[PDB]
Parts: structure tokens; sequence; C-alpha cells
DNA sequence: CCGACATCGCATCAGC
DNA sequence: GCTGATGCGA
DNA sequence: GTCGG
């Protein structure tokens, strides 16, 4: 359903929910306010009546009376208050930058840190991960078109193949799902070294060839399984420099891979069908393994996958691609 | 009435 | 110094 | 904030 359907109430929602997690540090109403955006966004016909939108699962009584009011005069006085608070609203801004939240945001407010400036005038009070998130304010903004994503999935499938041609890499996320542009990259790690029974050389690797070809740029945090950076496609010649990219690798064994694969492939509002669906088979699937359930309860010990296809096998369900899979 | 509401790796903090 | 708690991104 | 035990 298209937005001028509805996108006055989800943008007063989305709006509603960052200040909630922002400021009010009240991440559960953050999600509320998001699961009714969401089933809002869905909701294929023009609210006439916040009694209309309570039908709806996930929004109550306090949304509808928002609803109402919204439909009423075109805003929300709560929210057009806050809108103007040099607090909240300086607050609510500064977690923009990766790497400040609520807490930090609200600790430089307090001490009249509230601009882009103010934190440039004091990178001393930034941790690692906040100047480089401050750094690339703008360009982590920006989203990666397929074509760049797959000039970078060149980049990182290559260059981990030459490191040693056993590991396999998938890149994940929405970019797997065909996506006609992406947020960031994800890629998916594993190597037939490391089972869950089993060098912790094998991430820092794959990392330490793309830094130098150059591909990464920046590091956010890195560990044995899981990494966190920047990269950027090398220059088209005279012409200008892509943006910088928010890249995540990491290290799966080879035993809980596909499962890997299918959780870090999303979306979030297929997967969670995916393992209630699903759970009335009696199975249940983290991100790692999948068990079956278990006539107390108790679940047996991990099953074994070889593919992203066999979880479908075991919940009968029809295997569905990457492609059909934003729920 | 009143509690659940994804879950996890990693960086940094509080506390010992 | 080490452990555990807390913030953070996703 | 919403849902539901
Ligand atoms: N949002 C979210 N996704 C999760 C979580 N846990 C696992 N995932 C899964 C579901 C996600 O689909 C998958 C990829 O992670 P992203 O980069 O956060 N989402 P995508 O790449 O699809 O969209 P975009 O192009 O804008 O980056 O990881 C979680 O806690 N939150
Ligand atoms: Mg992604
Ligand atoms: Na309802
Ligand atoms: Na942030």
């Amino acid at each position: 359903p298209q937005e001028t359907l509805n996108g006055g109430i989800t943008d007063m929602l989305t709006e509603l929910a960052n200040f909630e997690k922002n400021v009010s540090q009240a991440i559960h109403k953050y999600n509320a306010y998001r699961k009714a955006a969401s089933v809002i966004a869905k909701y294929p016909h023009k609210i006439k009546s916040g009694a209309e939108a309570k039908k709806l699962p996930g929004v109550g009584t306090k949304i509808a009376e928002k609803i109402d009011e919204f439909l009423a005069t075109g805003k929300l006085r709560k929210l057009e208050k806050i809108r103007q608070d040099d607090t909240s609203s300086s607050i609510n801004f500064l977690t923009r930058v990766s790497g400040i939240g609520p807490s930090a945001a609200r600790k430089f407010v307090d001490e009249g840190i509230k601009t882009l400036e103010d934190l440039r005038k004091n990178e001393d009070k930034l941790n690692h991960h906040q100047r480089i998130g401050l750094k690339y304010f703008g360009d982590f903004e920006k989203r990666i078109p397929r074509e760049e994503m797959l000039q970078m999935q060149d980049i990182v499938l290559n260059e981990v193949k030459k490191v040693d041609s056993e590991y396999i890499a998938t890149v994940c996320g929405s970019f797997r799902r065909g996506a006609e542009s992406s947020g960031d990259m994800d890629v998916l790690l594993t190597h037939p070294s490391f089972t869950s029974e089993s060098q912790p050389k094998l991430l820092h690797q794959v990392v330490e060839q793309l830094q130098k070809v150059h591909f990464i740029t920046d590091t956010l945090s890195k560990g044995e399984t899981k990494f966190m950076g920047v990269c950027q496609l090398p220059s088209k010649n005279d012409e200008k420099e892509y943006p910088h990219r928010r890249i995540d690798i990491r290290l799966i064994p080879k035993d809980q891979y596909y499962c890997g694969v299918l959780y870090f492939t999303g979306s979030d509002i297929f997967a969670k069908n995916m393992r209630a669906h699903a759970l009335e088979k009696g199975f249940t699937i983290n991100e790692y393994t999948i068990r079956p359930l278990g006539v107390t309860g108790v679940a047996g010990e991990p099953l074994p996958v070889d593919s992203e296809k066999d979880i479908f096998d075991y919940i009968q369900w029809k295997y569905r691609e990457p492609k059909d899979r934003s729920e």
C-alpha cells in the first residue's frame, strides 16, 4: 500500500517511536509504535477514524486516540511541543550518530553538546565508534544501489577466496533478497576447520586482506566471530568518490552456517513468521540450530543442516527463494 | 492487574 | 588486574 | 503502548 494512503499516520507513529527510544528510554513503547506503524503501513485503505485503526493488531486505545486528533487537526499537540523542545529534540538527533545511543546522547546534551559542530569541538569525549560514526555521519545515511553492492560483492568474494579457497562467503541481508538498494552489506563467512566443537585468526585474516587492498577503511568493532566496519569502492579514476559504507563480516561454524544464512537473510517480518509458523511442527529455530520439541517441551539435540533448503524440509514448508521473502 | 515484549557480539564502564 | 553490568548496533 | 495470562 502506497505512502499517501496512511503516510501521515505512520510518520506520526515512527516519530513517536523515536522519541520513546531516544528520549524517554522506553524501548518497549518504541517497539509498540513501530508494530502499529508497520501494521498500518500495510493496511490498504485510507483510515477514516482511530476506531477503524484499533481493529488492527497492535493498534490499541491510546494510538487510536492519536489517530482521531491527527485526523481532526492534522497534527499532534504532544508531538509539536516535543518537536520544539531544545533538549529532547537535540537528544533525539545526536542518536543518529552511530555509536551514540539514548544514554550517551542525553549525557552530551546535559553538558550542552547538542549539534555535530558541538561533537566536532569535543572529539576527546567520543569513543572510537562514535568518532567513526561522526566522521561518516552523512555517508552512513545514504543508501547503496545494487550496482555498487555487486561491485562490493566482487571485491569481498575475490579477496576471501584469495586468502583461502576453502572459505565460503555469502553476502546476505536485503541484497541477497534482490533488493534494488541496500542499507549496508552483510557478509557471512565460514570455513571447514571451524565447527561447533572446534584458529581465531580465521576472521582476522579476512579483515586483514580487505584492509590491505584498501577496501576496508575503518573498524568499528572486531572480535573472533563478528566484525563491524567501514568500506569503500576504489574511485573510478577522475570520477567522484563513492560513499563509505557499513559492512559486517561474521564467522559461523560449518554446521551452523545455513541457519545463519537464513537468519541473516531476513526479513525479520519473514523470519519470525518462519520460527513461529513452524513452532507448530514442534521445531524451534534460533540463528544457530534447529531442534525438535519435545513432548513436554524439552528441545532435543540440534538436527543436521547442510543447506538453507534443509530447514524448510524439517518444517514441511515450501522452500522460498530469498527474493520472495519480505514476509 | 500486571508482566512480556529478539537476542547476541563486542567496547567500555562500574566495581571489586 | 579480573569479572559482570550496561550501552550499543542490528 | 498493546496484548493477553
Ligand atoms: N533489524 C534487525 N534485523 C535482525 C536482527 N537480528 C537478525 N536480523 C536479521 C534480519 C535482517 O534482514 C538481516 C540483515 O541485517 P540488516 O542489515 O539489519 N537488515 P537488511 O539487510 O535485510 O536491510 P538493509 O538493506 O536496510 O540493511 O539480519 C535484529 O535484531 N534486528
Ligand atoms: Mg543489509
Ligand atoms: Na486492537
Ligand atoms: Na545512533
